[PDB]
Order: structure tokens, then C-alpha cells, then sequence
């Protein structure tokens, strides 16, 4: 009896990714291509939807070519998952199905004046006014603003407005758009949950913000769960058609950060994830319920498997530099040259020895929002090494997480029962390790560590029929991908003297304008 | 006549050298030799008296005998000069002629019991309650507080005090006894104002204060000029009269950094030097009149040629890490391997960007005393690098000359003049051009370097006739040896912004306790 597959488009910031994941759960195809990151000002970023178009069904055609070579009874993928860079917004024209201009990325800062003539001119002020709406404070992230910056600022998007040929889209939809001929306008709760347009509880759009903010909701596409039909590939690019060989079924789309929860089966109440990669997107699902936050996190959809399956929401947070921190060590100090070197020098050392040091480089987010804190150093003296910043680095970078934790579990009430990590500082043993004290919990490490290609792909599965149940999918994770698991081992008076002297630290960090 | 020659003992913290200077104000022959660095507790550093006399006697004969090699012209030496590591105090017996103990060194802690106790029992708790005498506060450095411990807690010196034999004398008072055979226990007025013993004002010991501190004044030498007859070369240590050959008077001593600023032909108010070494030294000529400072910067005797002589007062500042932090970031950060890769790395980029770097890593001097101050670093992004973070700590070494020198002339009630530079961190281009612009002023740069040896040179030339004036021995500097001079080159913008940002950083560094 023959394999079924199930493909994975993972849509990043950097590059673009076809998994093809088979009934274990395991990737046997994988093409990467990277896209442009244009910066034409200070602060800006923006991509070339045609660029990442292409480079999606490049990979899908070269992926499948490899999959065949060691299945040569293979024949067909059951169906596609879409993972997406968030916020990250296209505009085009629904006649040329051609991007109006270049894509600006979640984190271009151009939306910035926007955002302020958005908060006073609508919000009365109140930064959060929306968010018991969306879920989300004003900020530049998201979709709506960048969607505004377009219909003001360029010319081509502004007419095709007026001519009633306007298509905005996040990334997921750009994709399901082309990768359907023009078929599909369509998107997630997810992603939907990123646009500030989208009342969080109901998972529609709401009137009240589309025409507060200047967005002709014709210019919207229509909302769906993570799991069910969206569309067919009907485009042919890169010979991708041809290489799907039979006519192929996009059964799932869901938002980068919620596929890497949903990947890390963090189906119930009080799971979490956190993927370090640049920076750090921690993730709790916190139940059927939507919550709220007291402390400027964020409140988003975690998963909705289904046409009025349940809905499962999340809070989330972030830390801007943990990779570029450790990154920034070696390539702007050079304090270690190769990788490995960073565990090992910080591992020399008992402890930090009086220093902390905030990796502030950009602000601190999180539920400190201050863009005025830059990188700190406190408590030099000619005994400190390179091995005592590396360390004080690395516990920092926990105690952001503990922070941010320590506000999730006040604003959902819940508890966090355990914490799933990815990416490349989950592979950091001693970072596991002061982040399982500091929080108390087990540091689940996954050796299967493509889980946010994964979340797609069992949202599709699911529809599809390949996984019949999450305790299937659950059951196969189980046999078939094992985990590392880092348990906590601190102490109740180490943990103080820690936070207390970290607390301290952040009160010397505030330095820009 | 014939070629004159000068000898200069140059007695360090580490070393002793000997060099010869010619009449044209060159070094033509040098010798060093180290002695035994005790340290019996943590705080504790003890110097061997005898071990110091002989290495001060091993350099002489090495460098007389090299010369006499490599110079035709050479015959003997009209007069030799000492100069010293001040505060270091010996304790020796009259009948013996050989020290009762080791001699505790100017930077040992032993004395901290006793400081807290003058303090507290003879000022009301305010360690500047003497300062109108001594232009000192209570501190572990000076001499007076190294004799009263030796007293209560050496049987042998408070023996040796109830039998009347008692000889204390910083290192220039053992040296001139010691190489005079036993026949002169005298001090120059330099070393003298270190001991906390003597009256700025009258430039004599001061009854109150011997009596205060129960120093018997039995104990204390002579105060004499820095240049005159003291006395004459009489031992015959490591051949020492054999290699002199003829009668050698001794007609020069002086402590080291008077010594520099003697050397560094500093002799009009307003004319300062700063030695950049593992730390800075500043000192200013004020004038005739001593300035007491209202910022903890010290009153000192600058100079005084001739028995009753006009005398010149100083101010005097210090930073504890000057080219200890060029070395912290080598030898414990790995910021660069050779030292020229400082300058050139703090060359390659144009300013700081707005970090700052404050390397109190040993507290904080000069006019801000602060124990509690460590080593810190405000203001980084991921644009900070290396080259950023060696200029910032260059730049603070600057910033803080610019506070002492700041202070010196509010004290002083004058301008800067200019600003005579030694040490090996002089040897730093970038670190000299930073310094004239944020003090507006030409910083001089001597080639021949020598400049704390040859205060010492000088003082007995003077007094043996080699150079008849102040104006003869400035003549000679000029047409013999070449000054470069480095002229401010930034803005005043820059500058104010610079201090600006040093201030705000200065309010984050305080941690320890
Ligand atoms: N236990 C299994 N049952 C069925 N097919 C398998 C199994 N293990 C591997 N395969 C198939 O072999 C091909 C390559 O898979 P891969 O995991 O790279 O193999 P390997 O485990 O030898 O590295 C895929 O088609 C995959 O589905
Ligand atoms: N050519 C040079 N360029 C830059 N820095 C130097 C150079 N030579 C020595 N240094 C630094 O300057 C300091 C020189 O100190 P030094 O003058 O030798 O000690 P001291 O404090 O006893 O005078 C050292 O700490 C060293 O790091």
C-alpha cells in the first residue's frame, strides 16, 4: 500500500520552502529559494510578490522531482498546506493578476506616521481602542496600515482603487490567489487576525474599522478556517501543474507563528511554543476563549481546524534580538568566530559575576514597550570575560521570556504547563536549560525541527483526510519524531537574586531620543 | 669644558631604572632591573627596601659601564637625581641601618582599619577636615597612615621607636640615606606633601598633625628643595663607587609625577601634563600660591629649585583605567590581538554613533569619586561594533581628563595652557587628537619620552651648573629634542555633544554592594 503525501509551502521573510511530508510525519522532498529583502530607506522592507510567487513553484516543482526519484510509485500529493510571513501585504489588479507594487513586510517601519495619524484622528488617542476588536495595539505590523500607505502613496494602487480592480491580500492569499489562476480570494483566521481588520471573537471583517479606516472592503477577501478546501492549483509557472501530475487541493493556510503551535501539537489550554530564530514569537494557546491583555501583548487566533470546528486562540509575545544577539556577538565583536563556541564559552563560567547585560539593540518589546532602550552593559569589572557577557546574554534573553510568560499567565489565567522550542538557539543546551528554571517548566526540544512546515501541512492532512483526528496526529508525532526534554533544576532564591539584579538592569537601558 | 652627564634613578612601583642623560637632554645609556612584588593578604603589597637599594646600585654600575663602551667622551657624571614612587614608606633603624620590616607601597590597603578610624575619631566623619593643611584627604595612599600602622602592628618598629632609633622616609628619603652611607636623612618638599605630616602653607612638618596621628617628628627627615645638595655617593654596593669612579654628588630628588611634570618643562601656572599609563596621572602648575580643590582633586608641591626657592603648587587628578582598558579588551574581550589594531580599528569608523563606554570598572575618580561605579556600555544597536565600542573607551579616557581638567581650573581660577603628554598610551595618535579637541588646547608629544627620569636630571643639573636656568633647560628641549604638537580638530558641536551623552551615561554606572 502506497504513501500519501502532503505538501507544505513555507512562506518566509528570507526564503520560500516546498516540505513534502508523508503519513509519519517526516520530510522526505524539501527546496528552499530565497527572494529579495529591497531596502530603499532607513527602516523600510519590501518583497517582490513575483519573486516569491516564483520561487514558491520553483520549489514545489523541484521538491516533487526529488520525491519521485526515491518514489517512483508515488504519483500524487494529497493535498498543499500555505504557512506565511504575517502582515506582510500585497496589492494588485484583478484583470492583469499582477502585484500593483513591491510588498511591504511586516516589519517595514513606513506606516509609521499612520500609525500616529490613525491613533489620534480614530482611536481618540487609545493606542489599544481597536483591540478588543482585533486584538492588536497600533502599531506598523500590521496589514490595514500598510494597506492605507498604498491607496495614499501610490499612484498605481490609488487609481486601481477608483476602478473597482483593487486586491489586497496577505502573503497566504497572494499565494492562493496565483497559485489558483485568479480563482480564489480567500484567507485565514490566522492571518486574518493580522489585518486590524478582523473582530477576533466573530472571525469576519468589521465594517466599523474597514470604513473608519479608508479600506473598500471589495478590496477583501473572504475569511475561512486553517482547514478545509480552498481552491485548486491551476497555474502552471514552473511546469508546477505538471509535476503535481493530478489536479491538487489547497486544503491549508494558516499564519508562520500558529503553524509552528499547531506543529508543536499545542492543541490544549496552556501549551506554548517559542521559536527563536532573529528574534523570539512566543506562543500560548489559552482555549476556546478570547483573551485580553493588560500588558500590551498581543491576542490573536491560534487554530481553527474546520468550517465551525472550534476556534482556539493564543496570546502572543516577542523579543526582537535573540539569534541576531548571539549573531552580533561574533560578526560585530567578535567575541567567538565558530557557532559553537558561544555555549561553550558562556558553560566556562559559574555564572555572570555581578554583569547583566540587556540586548536591547532595537527596544524592548514585549510587556515593556520602549523603542527609547538600546543594548546595556552593568557591573564591569577587569575580572569580566567574553565568557561572562556571552552567558549574561543568554540569560537575558531567558529573562525576556520570563517576563513575557509571567504576563500571559496574569492576562489568560492559566498556567503554562509546558513550553515546545524551535529553531537555531533551541539547538543552545544551556539556554534551554536557564530557560526551564526561570520558568519552571519542561523545554521540550523537537528533532524534528521543521514543525513550522508542519503546522500547514496537518491542517491540510486533516482536511484531506490523511490524519483523521488531532490524537492520530498526535499518536504518529509520538512513534515516529522524538524530543530532547530540558527540566527545570534552578531554586527559588537563585531565581530572585536573577530577576531582581535583571530588574535593576532594565532601568539603565533607556537612552535613545 | 668637556661633555657633561647627568644620572637620573628612576625608582617604580615595578622597576628601577638608571638613565644618563647628555647636556643636550638625551638618554645615551639606560638600565633596568625589577624587584620582588610581596603580597602577604588580598589589599597587601610590601616592597623589599634592600632589594630596591641594590637594584637602584646594579643599574647604576650596568649603565655607567655601558657607556663608558659606547662613548669616548664619557668620563663621569656630574650629579645624580632620584625620582620615585611616592608614599611608600620604609621604616628602618638608625644603629642597623637596615630596615625593621617591608615597605608597604602606595597603592596597599592594609591602612583601610586606620582610615576609617581617623575619619571617624579625629574629623567628625569628614575625611577632608585636614585638607586645609595637607591639601589631602584621608586616604589609604598617604605616608602618615602606613607609619601608623607599622607602629601598631610591627613589635619590631614601635620597638625601635621606644628605643629612639626609629627612620621613616618615602623611597627618595631610604635612597639618599642609604646610598650616602648612612649620612643624610633628608626628603624633597614633592615627597614630602604625601606623607599627610606636612603644611602645604609653610612647607614644614605641622606639630599638630604628628601629634593628632602619633607620628613622633624624632622619626621624620628633613625637608629640603628638589634641587641642591643632599649629598654625595658613598657606597660601594654592586660596585657602584668603583664604576662612578669619582666623587658623585647627589643633587636631585623629586617624586615621579612632579617629576613628569618637572621633565615635561611645565614650569608657568596653567602648563599641565598627563601621563597615560595603566592609569592617568594629571597635574597642573597653579602658581605660587596653593590651591585647595572643592572636587576631592589633590593640593600638591608641583617643584622647588634651590634651598628656599620660589615654589610652584600643583593640583593633582587620576583615572584608574587608562590603558588597563585597552588591555581588558585584548586580553578579556578578544576586541583585536595587536596593540596598533586599536588606533587603527578606533579609526575606521567616525565617531561612536552614540554608544557610550564608561570603564569604571574600578570605580570612579577624578572629580566624581564613586566606589560604587562599575564598567558600563549605553546605547548599542546591531550597527555597534568593535571599532565603535574601542573608540568609545579612548574617547572616555578623554572625557574624563576633560572633568579633571575642568575642575582644576575652576579650583586654580585658570585656563589650560597646554597639555604636555607621556606614557605609552601617548603612543595612541587617535587618543592625543580626541584629547586636544575636547580641550581646545595643542597637546605637545615629546619624542624623547623619558620625561619622568628626566625631572630628575634636570633638578641635579641645575643644581651642579649643567643648565644654569629654567629658560636654558627649555632652549635645550626645543632645539634638541622634537616636540610634535597636536592641534584640536573637531567641532565644538561635536565636543558638546559628546560631553552631553558622557554625563547622561555617567548617571548608569553605579552598582556594586
Ligand atoms: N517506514 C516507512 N514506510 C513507508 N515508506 C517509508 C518509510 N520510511 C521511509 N519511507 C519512504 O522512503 C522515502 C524517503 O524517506 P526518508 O525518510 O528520506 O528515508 P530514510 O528513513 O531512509 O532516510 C519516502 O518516500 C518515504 O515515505
Ligand atoms: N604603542 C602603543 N600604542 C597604544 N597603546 C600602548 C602602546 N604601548 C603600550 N600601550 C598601552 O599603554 C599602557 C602603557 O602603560 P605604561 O606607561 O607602560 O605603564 P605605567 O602606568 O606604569 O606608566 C599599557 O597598559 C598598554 O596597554
Amino acid at each position: 500500500f502506497t504513501m500519501k503525501y502532503v505538501g507544505s509551502i513555507d512562506q518566509g521573510t528570507t526564503s520560500t520552502r516546498f516540505i513534502i511530508f508523508d503519513e509519519r510525519q517526516r520530510p522526505v522532498s524539501v527546496h528552499q529559494v530565497p527572494h529579495t529583502q529591497h531596502t530603499p530607506h532607513p527602516g523600510w522592507l519590501e518583497h517582490d510578490p513575483m519573486e516569491i510567487f516564483r520561487s514558491a513553484c520553483k520549489c514545489m516543482s523541484v521538491a516533487i522531482a526529488k520525491l519521485r526519484q526515491k518514489d517512483a510509485s508515488f504519483r500524487k500529493i494529497e493535498a498543499i498546506g500555505i504557512t506565511n510571513q504575517r502582515e506582510t501585504t500585497v496589492a494588485w489588479d484583478r484583470v492583469t493578476k499582477e502585484p500593483l507594487c513591491y510588498a511591504p513586510v511586516w516589519n517595514d517601519l513606513r506606516t509609521y506616521d499612520i500609525t500616529k495619524k490613525v491613533t489620534a484622528e480614530l482611536g481618540g488617542g487609545d493606542s489599544m481602542f481597536a483591540s478588543k476588536i482585533t486584538g492588536l495595539p497600533v502599531s506598523t505590523y500590521f496589514a490595514a496600515f500598510k494597506m492605507r500607505w498604498m491607496l495614499e502613496n501610490v499612484p498605481a494602487v490609488a487609481d486601481a482603487c477608483r476602478r473597482g480592480t483593487l486586491c489586497f491580500g496577505t502573503i497566504d492569499t497572494w499565494l492562493m490567489y496565483k497559485l489558483s489562476g485568479g480563482k480564489a480570494f480567500v484567507t485565514d483566521v490566522t492571518n486574518a487576525s493580522r489585518t486590524f481588520l478582523m473582530d477576533l471573537r466573530t472571525r469576519k471583517w468589521s465594517p466599523e474599522l474597514c470604513e473608519k479606516l479608508k479600506i473598500p472592503m471589495e478590496t477583501l477577501p473572504e475569511i475561512r478556517s486553517n482547514s478545509e478546501l480552498f481552491g485548486y492549483v491551476e497555474t502552471d509557472e514552473c511546469g508546477v501543474a505538471a509535476a503535481l501530475n493530478e489536479r491538487t487541493p489547497i486544503m491549508g493556510s494558516i499564519g508562520d507563528q500558529q503553524s509552528a503551535l499547531f506543529g508543536n501539537m499545542c492543541f490544549e489550554k496552556g501549551e506554548a511554543k517559542n521559536t527563536y530564530g532573529t528574534g523570539c514569537f512566543l506562543l500560548m494557546n489559552v482555549g476556546e476563549e478570547a483573551r485580553f491583555s493588560k500588558h500590551g501583548l498581543l491576542s490573536t487566533v491560534g487554530f481553527q481546524v474546520g468550517r465551525d470546528g472550534p476556534c482556539y486562540y493564543a496570546l502572543e509575545g516577542a523579543i526582537a534580538c535573540a539569534g541576531a544577539t548571539v549573531e552580533w556577538m561574533r560578526r560585530n565583536m567578535n567575541l567567538f568566530s565558530h557557532i559553537t563556541e558561544c555555549e561553550k564559552l558562556a558553560r566556562s563560567v559559574p555564572g555572570t559575576q555581578g554583569i547583566v547585560f540587556v540586548p536591547a539593540f532595537s527596544g524592548l518589546l514585549a510587556p515593556y514597550w520602549d523603542p527609547s532602550a538600546r543594548g546595556t552593559i552593568v557591573g564591569m569589572t577587569l575580572k569580566t570575560t567574553r565568557a561572562h557577557v556571552i552567558r549574561a546574554a543568554l540569560q537575558a534573553i531567558a529573562l525576556q521570556l520570563n517576563d513575557v510568560v509571567g504576563s500571559m499567565k496574569r492576562d489568560a489565567g492559566l498556567n503554562l504547563s509546558s513550553l515546545r522550542v524551535d529553531g537555531g538557539l533551541s539547538k543552545n543546551g544551556l539556554l534551554m536549560e536557564i530557560q526551564a528554571s526561570l520558568l519552571g517548566v519542561d523545554i521540550l526540544v523537537p528533532s524534528m525541527h521543521e514543525t513550522t512546515a508542519l503546522g500547514a501541512a496537518l491542517c491540510a492532512g486533516l482536511a484531506a483526510g490523511v490524519w483523521t483526528s488531532l490524537e492520530e496526529v498526535k499518536a504518529v508525532s509520538r512513534r515516529e519524531n522524538s524530543w530532547k526534554t530540558v527540566s527545570p533544576s534552578g531554586s527559588a532564591m537563585e531565581r530572585e537574586a536573577m530577576i531582581a539584579e535583571w530588574r535593576e538592569a532594565l532601568k539603565r537601558t533607556k537612552w535613545a531620543k
